[PDB]
């Protein structure tokens, strides 16, 4: 009953990352001042360039230069010799307004909790007993390697760091009735950019030592686990320099690393109505709640929509035989104990408040406790 | 036992759609000249602009701006009054060599067969039988009703319409041990971008009339089914115009519709070496290889890869509960009848060939009889 799954992570600095980032860097500076700002903000990034592309209707008066270069700073690219510095960089900004045809479609003269879908769409919502946090381990652990890259780059313990990185953990899992229970982790992959002067060798030990040693238990680490640690040997160039980045094309990094599924939508730039955004959160929420309910071990939960149109088109419930309520019975409970209109979901979870530039690095669930990481007690 | 799935596609002149050709037309040009072209292109397009992003090395002499400009026109923007015409907009072009230091982990100095994947991540490959072409009826019906679109706008039957489209398909399934089985369309949504001139009710007769009941099988269809066509009541600014599109942001409608599940990277724009496309259709050839050699009703695939290593870092399969062999028993046969290592992918599916153009609307999978089409036969 073994199996090997895998999932990864990527760094801030990873450039589809560093878009995802500012796109929610821009969405929060307009809710920051208009909390019913429409935005649809992508972003590109290539070799000294940040391109906003989209559109963004909003009484806000945003300075995008200033807030594009604030948050290439956070991320750490501040010097030429990184292959990208926020001071001297070029923001280019092909921004126009909402089309009107879409916001008379989907929110003009609607009222709040009616307002339509701002697309068509499907969207899934996750979640498995196997962490507390009812997330797959191996995206957890891919994060939090990724995470410890950062943290010892800014401390200073790894000054050869730099902000661009990726990492991949294959974990090997027993099957028990529908559920999964990791067992030990089998191989991990690390790669990230570095200066011109340190060695491979330095680079592995630390690797090992310092940043796997100090995220995954050694009780799941064992003489028989495989190390790809800077596998390409050499990664000076990074950052937007070495691969162009766009804004939601980590959508499986922001959501459950392989498992589970997902509806297509990008997260990054986009504004409660957009329910690539706000459906995805809600599912994952109740997804989250009958975990938490202990109505089953892990399940799935699909959503769709139609532009315009307020209620969901379909709501679906896969549970992998992991409870002993049918997936119909299920479903009744999500119907009783949930409204997935995203007028709905925008007071339940809160969503025009600027908290969305935290979820654009290390995935948007299972970290936080954000309101859809907060599980709803379920009345059936 | 039964539940509603939903499934979504896009048309050719779908912004995100039209960047997935034109990155797949930029390919497809480098290979007719350098079989063994390295290129990773992004293409972003907004209002009057198509701008190339990415890493080409390739002993190519191509034209960006013909090969774009045609690409358009094909999909059909040609004037003004369709806000986007190939004549006369924009192209900007941000093409860099590939980094040298991935081209010397990657490939530089190896034997084809042994070339590392030229990124590391995860793949999966999906198959079903609930169709001839082991695809999910909800995501064929769905494509096929934007194909019918582009068929009756090209041959002028419906002249008001214009390339921009979007279809959602939800089926209500009956589950029968472990595989699924299509009993009704539930759900039908249709939103297409359209003329000043037309009105709301001629297009939904249209749609209903001339596309869904040229598309749709008869016997799905009820008095029961909703169909939700023009939803938004108005769609005359469309295209790129409408909503900035970008490479790899339809990952989704490429694959599987919901179904299975996703590794995250996007395939066009890039050759053989990244492994995101190659062993993502290795995947599927495995996944059709199983189901039409009578192993299994339906059935996930996971591969996953490091940067610079040919073999792949873990192999799974998930069956569904759909085979009387035990996941392991066919995770035995796939490992002993295919070798997932990019070198080897490429001259099995011919990889060099520049049919990517091709791939790049309508689904990657279940059509054209493509090489990751045709099934294995296997030896056990
Ligand atoms: C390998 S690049 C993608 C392929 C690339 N577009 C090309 O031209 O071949 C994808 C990601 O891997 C990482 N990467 C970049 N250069 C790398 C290197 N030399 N070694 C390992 N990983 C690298 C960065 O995170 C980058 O965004
Ligand atoms: C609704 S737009 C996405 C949201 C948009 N970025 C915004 O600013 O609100 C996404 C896709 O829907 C389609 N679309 C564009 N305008 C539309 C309209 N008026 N009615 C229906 N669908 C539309 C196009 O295919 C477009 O690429
Ligand atoms: C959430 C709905 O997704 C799924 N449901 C099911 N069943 C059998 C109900 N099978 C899948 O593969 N996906
Ligand atoms: C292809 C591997 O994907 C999966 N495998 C499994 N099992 C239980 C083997 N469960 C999943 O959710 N996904």
């Amino acid at each position: 009953g073994t199996f090997l799954f895998t999932s990864e992570s990527v760094g801030e600095g990873h450039p589809d990352k560093i878009c995802d980032q500012i796109s929610d860097a821009v969405l929060d500076a307009h809710l920051q001042q208009d909390p019913d700002a429409k935005v649809a903000c992508e972003t590109v990034a290539k070799t000294g360039m940040i391109l906003l592309a989209g559109e963004i209707t909003s009484r806000a008066a945003v300075d995008y230069q200033k807030v594009v270069r604030e948050a290439v700073k956070h991320i750490g690219y501040d010097d030429s010799s990184k292959g990208f510095d926020y001071k001297t960089c070029n923001v280019l900004v092909a921004l126009e307004q909402q089309s009107p045809d879409i916001a008379q479609g989907v929110h003009l003269d609607r009222n709040e909790e009616d307002i339509g879908a701002g697309d068509q769409g499907l969207m899934f919502g996750y979640a498995t007993d196997e962490t507390e946090e009812c997330m797959p381990l191996t995206i957890v652990l891919a994060h939090k390697l990724n995470a410890k890259l950062a943290e010892l780059r800014r401390n200073g313990t790894l000054p050869w760091l730099r902000p661009d990185s990726k990492t991949q953990v294959t974990v090997q899992y027993m099957q028990d009735r529908g559920a999964v229970l990791p067992i030990r982790v089998h191989t991990i992959v690390i790669s990230v950019q570095h200066d011109e002067e340190v060695c491979l060798d330095e680079m592995r030990d630390a690797l090992k030592e310092k940043v796997i040693k100090a995220v995954v238990p050694a009780k799941y680490l064992d003489e028989d686990t495989i190390y790809h640690l800077q596998p390409s040997g050499r990664f000076v160039i990074g950052g937007p320099q070495g691969d162009a980045g766009l804004t939601g094309r980590k959508i499986i990094v922001d959501t459950y690393g392989g498992w589970g599924a997902h509806g297509g939508g990008a997260f990054s730039g986009k504004d409660y109505t957009k329910v690539d955004r706000s459906a995805a959160y809600a599912a994952r929420w109740v997804a989250k709640s009958l975990v938490k309910g202990g109505l089953c071990r892990r399940v799935l939960v699909q959503v769709s929509y139609a532009i315009g149109v307020s209620h969901p088109l379909s709501i679906s419930i896969f549970h992998y035989g992991t409870s002993q309520k049918s997936e119909r019975e299920l479903l009744e409970i999500v119907k009783k104990n949930f409204d997935l209109r995203p007028g709905v979901i925008v007071r339940d979870l809160d969503l025009k408040k600027p908290i969305y530039q935290r979820t654009a690095a290390y995935g948007h669930f299972g970290r936080d406790s954000f309101p859809w990481e907060v599980p709803k007690k379920l009345k059936y």
